[PDB]
């Protein structure tokens, strides 16, 4: 569990600062633990993601 | 001209701040004034810029 937990926030992070510019960005059919991560790094670095 | 090398700059500027992170990038047949303005770019921001 704690493997998927930190692959799915590599994958977050890699998505976040990547783009990091962008006041807002779409992310398609992310796995829901990686769905809820995103959303936690969105609001971390006030990036406005949004889920589908 | 003036406008020709406005947009030539305004084209090399995308492209340094857009990728701006990476050490080194590569430009596919770009024009010869588009080329030596992203030379130009490449040395003001520090980015090392090929042109193919």
């Amino acid at each position: 569990g704690g493997s998927l937990m930190v692959t799915v926030l590599a994958a977050a992070v890699l998505a976040e600062t990547v783009i990091s510019v962008t006041d807002s960005i779409l992310v398609l059919n992310p796995p829901s633990i990686c769905g809820q991560m995103l959303l936690h790094a969105g609001e971390e670095i006030g990036l406005q993601v949004h889920l589908a």
